[PDB]
């Protein structure tokens, strides 16, 4: 028949002739129930006399897409169809995309734009021979549908509308914007990005390269005094920041109450109730410009105004009083959870009449409160009880607060001599200090864990441990030529170093081991996962301190006084690692990194290629993505449903009313499912477990989401105070329901 | 008893024209306490309140209930001024302990050192000169209060003003004071409320320029921003400098969600920090502009600066096209002839983002206007040009107010510290009018505002290095209307005509006399040398209007290019709303509203009624109880009730039959020796969008700086 080629000529489409060019591509796939067969069926049966091939890919790719229930290969193979109707679309070798990008010219203004920079691009073609041929391109047909979808949305820079780079020459400007002069590592750190044992965190992957490359995600901020001057002072480096697209995390804490004396102005403070909203709009003003920002908002329990933080989020409320698009946190001392849990009263206070409140934590803070008490000098008096479930009356509500723990957050923190930690970030995984004139910020990168396995479910640890090897350098390079948005920013991030490595896919990590995520061997490796990241990180750390001197701010740390993360927690470690020569060698030389380990949550980062989702588990074994709106399985899932022939449409449609649940369904062995059980089964006590267990292996702490479809409020009570109990950090990030 | 409190009425009751006034009734209402309780003031409180009340039969109840409440402030405060003054600085927060210096050592060390002239020199039978409304809005906020209680009597408060302003001057600080004490004139309210303080905030007027498009513009605007609302100052913004919504974003590859997400940090800015409202002036050719009149169908107040243009370009039904600043930058920037050349430019080069019919905008704005009141209209062409500082460069905005007209800028945001006059004190018992003292009061206050320029505690540096270099003075007035009516003027009368050209000529040349004589001392403000003013041709020049011959200009010019003035801008008519609502007289320059109106005290309502109509009325008898109920019948109007003699309506018409066709005539005829604008309000309640649109029109046209304030309907 009638298709225009790439030409503009002609061809006989024939159904020989597609299945054929579909069996170019499908190399790595068992090709069993694999069958490029019946995509170009339906295909066909809509190919009309006219379109073109690039816009019959359009069909091929997004039909063996939609026909990824049959086969988690599909979407593997779907990818290949669009990435090579993008290879046969987009420029054939590095350089020449590079230059190519750099005298991009804006057509609005006519305005010479720089897409990437030069800064790095002159560095480029300086090595143009070599690098050009450093990539393998054959290494973007690795990558599945999905994820691809992601890369091309927003990570794959275009050109006046349509696509400029291909991954991997995203992958190696991100890897030339890291190092820019340096080569010999450039290429190696490609060369795992590419293959994917790991990636940067979103921002990272963006503007690696391009002028004022920002290459930093959230960022945290105390407020910088109790005035207005140090208020909007605050608000305008936000504001700043979210201009840059950074994620915020705020301690409010330092705030005047609501009905708290005005010396200056003879009345009485609004609060921060008004204070917030100021945010609220700051947050839905400046996005980046496009589809939205938004802050994480960390207010201390002890606070007057800590009822009313919490009636933010309520649904539909009260109009002009109440905020949206802020995210809200709670940084909690120890000394509420006990008084809840003892059900004995509890004081809430201003940070003005009882000063200082929030610049103390854990058993200093137990006194400076009750001191306050004793006195007289606090505002309202509740039974702690209240708040409590009115807090868990917001979450069951909503899904926030989110449950930070001051004095066991700071506890156990490497940055504790620089004094108290008066939040965390975003999505509330970084715990690093900050002040008027500083504001730490996370430099991040998230880890695929089920890359390190053996085609004979044995881990490749000593693999792991040196890949974060790699991890940790990017990521010091990375706080250099960063660019800080505010000066702050910077002459912290210079000072103390904090770079928080994170990792993704552990729900996939634990499946293609073998194990069901509860199990006592994953429990037994959890420990050990996380054993290794660290280790790899302080190992990392310390080469790099022996040769450009441990960060500002080293000594007076508690690695400088010689006792390390895990044995803040008691947690005496495994002997893959041999810890008394680590500890002997950090002891020489020191460290460059303030701290570490921080198992931030990866969406897109994740999307992208294959693995769910930081730590979190599998949520539904049948899951969905819009960019049409497709069916996803569980790849892992019907990776043996097939190998053993239990997968039918009369089986896909039952696990679809089951949310997941292959429980249910009998005509499933029963090593399947307990290995895929959706997180709402699996008793979370166990989840916050595990997270203890490998939070002693966390320089900082660890986003973790608590599923339970049915939340009760005990249910719920006893949950938090499982986590606070043994330990966390971070208790709880989102609550999920249904 | 019945026989004891009576004696203890009129008591004071003298200078209250005794016929329709009687004591008994007041001690009638209060019999109803029944005794049996109430302390010895408790009776004095809901016995000035009872006489209050009855300012419906003769607005002398009302001064009578001043006295009341009066005479038992001086017997609960004691009597001398330097006393005051030490228990204020004295004063210990007893919620929390440390020590709180509620005036200031930098003053009381200048008062007890002249103590014994200055407790002498204060005249404690003039606080029986204010009347009882008047009385409780001074309690309020005015009189600084030791632990609850009203520490200052309202000398001991004007004092403190009159000394907090010359400092160590004491010769010229009783002179201030026994005209602020004899109500010549009063200062800004900010001014009463912190001169002598520490830390004094003597401005309320406060100007802003976005100085830049980016965040870091944006927030820098917005940081000064909280910051003066936090020293309790209302701002007019210049955000015609902003990306629209959508306009390309530079290295973040994003477009703009323009000016509205914007406002509304601004807007929740604006009610985060009282101890408060912003002004947002935005020009019409901004993109944004249809997303910016339903934002009033809040906490901000908008404004629209408005070119010669689209005014030319709405007449002659011809089209308008929106811009972005980014696309077409530089175009809030420049003024008059020469910005329609640079408009016309963006026009013919093409670049521009969204046009429309010019005559849809205007009726948009009208639609706008009927709901709301806002926005604002200021002709921006036509203030640059009459302007003092057009050498500075285009006056981008103006205040929260519309009377202020000042150069704003990177570290500029140009202050107009302010002070009143009362219009009215300046008659005879001959009825005809005191031009001489008035430019004499004027001569002082000029000399006053400009000590509060070098003392004034400012909230942003940019605004210390505005007004040290072009020294800008906003003297506003109060009472216009009651002046006519004491004049036995209608306000629509050819003789409120000539006297208010003549009235705003003294003013102006009273002002341009004393800030001629403050550069011989000091010398000329900095940026003096540019100016209009410095080029010999001044306010009523560039309104071409040959001046009354009532004073020699020729004399005045030449005393002018001699020295110079320490001084830009001198005159600007504020909306003097409290800081008039004390002394009696109706509010900044307006006609009476409504010749009844009500002020709520705290709980209670009472009717308060024109004090010059009834004590006119009642001068005939024809006042009464049905009378009364007629005239709140009509909201206002006394031309229904035929009984009244006719000339007596013509006197007192409220503003609503007040033709506006001419409202807007004499202010323009007032605006030629205004060196700033005024704040006009425009009132019809039954609106059709023809007569907004002939009413709008008739202001640019004669030339006015504010086109319109705030509307007013039902
Ligand atoms: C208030 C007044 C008329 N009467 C009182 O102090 C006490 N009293 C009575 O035994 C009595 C009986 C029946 C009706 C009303 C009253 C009443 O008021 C008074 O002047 N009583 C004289 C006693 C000194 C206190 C007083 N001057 C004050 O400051 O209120
Ligand atoms: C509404 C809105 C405006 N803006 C404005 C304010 C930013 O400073 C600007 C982008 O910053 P820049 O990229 O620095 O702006 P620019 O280089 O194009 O020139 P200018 O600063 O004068 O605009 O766009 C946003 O960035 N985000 C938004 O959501
Ligand atoms: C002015 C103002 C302050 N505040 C509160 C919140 C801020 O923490 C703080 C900043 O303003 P200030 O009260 O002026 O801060 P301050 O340290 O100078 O306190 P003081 O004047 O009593 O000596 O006040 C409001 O809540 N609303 C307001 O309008």
């Amino acid at each position: 028949m009638h298709v225009i080629k790439r030409d503009g000529r002609q061809e006989r489409v024939m159904f020989d002739k597609i299945t054929s060019r579909i069996q170019k591509l499908c190399y790595g796939l068992n090709m069993d129930f694999v069958d490029p067969a019946q995509i170009t069926m339906k295909v066909i049966q809509g190919l009309y006399s006219g379109v073109t091939t690039v816009e019959l890919d359009t069909l091929a790719a997004e039909t063996a897409a939609t026909l990824t229930t049959k086969h988690p290969d599909y979407a593997i193979l779907a990818a290949r169809i669009a990435v090579s109707n993008l290879h046969k679309e987009t420029k054939k070798v590095f350089s020449d995309v590079m230059e190519d990008l750099y005298n991009y010219i804006n057509p609005h203004n006519g305005k010479h734009s720089p897409m990437v920079a030069k800064s790095t691009l002159d560095i480029v073609l300086a090595n143009k021979d070599r690098l050009n041929s450093a990539i393998i391109y054959d290494r973007d047909f690795s990558y599945n549908y999905f994820g691809f979808k992601t890369l091309e949305r927003s990570y794959l820079l275009k050109i006046n509308g349509k696509v400029a780079e291909r991954p991997q020459h995203m992958l190696m400007r991100v890897s030339v914007g890291i190092h820019k002069e340096d080569i010999d590592a450039a290429i190696e750190t490609y060369n795992l990005l590419s293959e994917r044992w790991f990636t940067h965190a979103s921002p990272t992957l963006f503007n690696a390269g391009t002028n004022r490359p920002q290459l930093s995600s959230c960022f945290l901020l105390s407020m910088k005094d109790d005035s207005i001057e140090g208020i909007y002072d605050t608000l305008k480096q936000c504001a700043l920041i979210s201009k840059s697209a950074g994620g915020i995390g705020v301690a409010v804490s330092c705030i005047r109450a609501t009905g708290s004396y005005i010396a200056g102005t003879n009345g009485n403070s609004n609060g921060l109730v008004p204070m917030l909203r100021v945010y609220n709009n700051t947050a839905r003003y400046v996005d980046q410009g496009g589809n939205p920002g938004a802050f994480a908002i960390y207010l201390e329990p002890w606070h007057l105004d800590i009822f009313e933080f919490l009636d933010l989020k309520k649904n539909t409320g009260k109009e002009e009083q109440r905020a949206r698009d802020l995210f809200f946190a709670l940084w909690i001392p120890d000394l509420f959870m006990k008084r809840v849990e003892t059900n004995q009263d509890w004081s809430l206070m201003c940070p003005n009449e009882c000063p200082g409140l929030d610049e103390v934590w854990g058993e200093e803070f137990e006194k400076l409160y009750a001191s306050y008490e004793k006195q007289g000098r606090v505002r309202k008096v509740v039974k702690a009880q209240q708040l409590w479930y009115a807090i868990i009356e917001s979450q069951t509500e909503t899904g926030t607060p989110y449950m930070l723990y001051k004095d066991s957050c700071n506890r156990k923190s490497n940055q504790q001599n620089l004094g108290t930690i008066k939040c965390s970030n975003l999505c509330t995984e970084i715990v690093e200090y900050t002040s008027k004139d500083e504001v730490a910020v996370c430099n991040l990168a998230s880890l695929a864990l089920n890359m390190y396995v053996t085609s004979e479910h044995t881990y490749d640890f000593k693999k792991l441990a040196e890949v974060t090897k790699v991890v940790v350098r990017n990521l010091n390079k990375i706080i250099d030529i960063n660019y800080y948005p505010v000066p702050e920013a910077c002459l912290s991030n210079k000072r103390h170093r904090p770079i928080g490595i994170g990792v993704q896919g552990l729900a996939d990590a634990f499946i293609l081991m073998r194990y069901p995520f509860e199990s006592a061997e994953a429990q037994l490796l959890n420990k050990q996962i996380f054993e290794t990241i660290y280790y790899g990180a302080l190992e990392a750390s310390c080469d790099l301190a022996k040769e450009q001197g441990p960060y500002e701010t080293y000594e007076g740390s508690p690695v400088s006084k010689g006792i390390l993360q895990y044995d803040m927690w008691n947690v005496t470690p495994t002997d893959l690692w041999d810890w008394k020569v680590l500890k002997e060698k950090i002891a020489k030389y020191g460290i460059r990194n303030s701290l570490l380990i921080a198992p931030m949550p990866t969406a897109s980062t994740a999307q992208i290629l294959g693995n769910n989702e930081s730590i979190e588990p599998y949520t539904s074994n049948i899951y969905t993505r819009r960019v049409g709106e497709f069916q996803i399985v569980n790849p892992h899932l019907l990776k043996d449903l097939t190998e053993r022939g239990l997968w039918h449409e009369e089986m896909k449609n039952q696990i679809i009313a089951c949310n997941g649940s292959i429980q249910s369904i009998p005509e499933i062995p029963d090593d399947l499912k307990q290995l895929y059980k959706t997180v709402w089964e699996i008793s979370q006590k166990t989840v916050l477990k595990m997270a203890a267990e490998r939070g002693a292996f966390i320089d900082q702490s660890q986003s973790l989401n608590i599923h339970i479809a049915e939340p009760n409020y005990g249910k719920l009570t006893s949950m938090h105070f499982y986590g606070w109990k043994q330990g966390l950090k971070t208790g709880m990030y989102y609550l999920r329901t249904r």
